[PDB]
């Protein structure tokens, strides 16, 4: 429906144009999941151990505060090995450019055929803390030393 | 305690089935920490850049609205090149399979051992914008073109 | 200006000890980037297929309630094939050690070099949900059971 639902009043838009027009619009597979899945506007094949950055045809704008984040899909990584070079890949709120994704292979032999068509990533939208840095001497001055950790991981 | 604390009186509740119950419960290694560790149900050995699938034994409900994201741990992915293929794994809202990692070795030459137990990989919950996307035939239209960055990345 | 705006009155602070105050304090490359990107404290040459633990000679306290998070930069990622083993790093509220910084070389012939000054990934922060686990024999007992998905991703 159009109408906005009871909880959901405050649904976040997300502007999108198709500078590709001959692919579907980005979409959910399932109520609740996080992302929408991107397609890709190209054939590509990846021999094992190469990359690309292949165009998926939307331009979006983030809004201030949130963060976008490309994702891969886990059953193309399992099945044939298909990974993003900078996964997660961060598309900042003031980015107009048409969103890329940089596909690895990282299967030691069979190559991935990409079709034009095919999903092959997902992108979430998050808030995120836009932060202040305040350098200081030490923790102790900020009122922050003690921890469950120390400089520890 | 059982008591609520003040501020944090409003803390999520992830449902849990544990699948396997010979493996302890995910848990934090330190207060504050962001997430749960995950563990391996089962033995497996890794050859220099070979992947799996490998269960944790549990399945959670993570709430509508949210999303789970599974991370590597960094101290493997330094010390033998443990990594996982479509990190950040995205677990939807709407999930009640089994979460499993797609390990991989990036190791060129040393074999990754995993034992039945080990901790494996951590599990983060955090909002999620479900978001409309309304599609626009220029950013302009939308009263979003101007920025800091443009088509620039 | 020293002045906090209108809605962003509640801008997260973090505060950062410059471990190697040589290097620039962590800044976002454009307003409203979701991280601020990190420097590399050290030269580095990383051959095709190994990887590094970098220091980034800063510090931080993420505050409760809150993770850091440790992304690649995509330009790199695509014209190099430089990499994070464990992305996304995860630095967690209580740790209070120097931040690192986990590269691999993914291209398969040439080597990488880093040198120090250089940004070689990006930081952000958000806000996670600390959750408590409650164990339950089946989704029905906790009210969760049908869904979009079931057992199926
Ligand atoms: O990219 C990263 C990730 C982690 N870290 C630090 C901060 C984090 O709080 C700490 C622990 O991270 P992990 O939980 O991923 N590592 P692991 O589980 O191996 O070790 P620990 O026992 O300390 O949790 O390591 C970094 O410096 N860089
Ligand atoms: O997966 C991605 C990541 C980034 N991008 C775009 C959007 C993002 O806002 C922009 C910059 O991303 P990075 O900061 O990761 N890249 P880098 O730091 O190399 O370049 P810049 O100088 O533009 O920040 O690149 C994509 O299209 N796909
Ligand atoms: O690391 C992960 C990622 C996903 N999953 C499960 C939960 C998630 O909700 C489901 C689907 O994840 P993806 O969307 O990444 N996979 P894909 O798009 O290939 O399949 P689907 O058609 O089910 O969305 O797989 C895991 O068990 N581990
Ligand atoms: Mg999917
Ligand atoms: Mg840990
Ligand atoms: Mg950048």
């Amino acid at each position: 429906s159009g109408l906005v639902p009871r909880g959901s009043h405050m649904s976040t838009t997300l502007a999108i144009v198709r500078l590709d027009p001959g692919l579907p619009l980005p979409s959910r597979a399932h109520d609740g999941d996080a992302g929408v899945d991107l397609y890709s506007a190209e054939d590509v094949e990846l021999a094992p151990g190469r990359r690309a950055l292949v165009r998926t045809g939307v331009a979006v704008a983030v809004p201030f505060g949130m963060v976008g984040l490309v994702h891969p899909r886990s059953g193309l990584a399992t099945r044939v090995g298909l990974s993003i070079v900078n996964s997660p890949g961060t598309i900042d709120a003031g980015y107009r450019g048409e969103i890329k994704v940089a596909l690895i292979n990282l299967d030691p032999a069979a190559p991935i055929v990409v079709h034009r068509g095919d999903r092959i990533a997902q992108l979430l939208v998050q808030r995120v803390e836009l932060v202040e840095l305040v350098e200081v001497s030490s923790f102790d001055e900020a009122g922050l030393a003690s921890t469950s950790r120390g400089d520890g991981g």
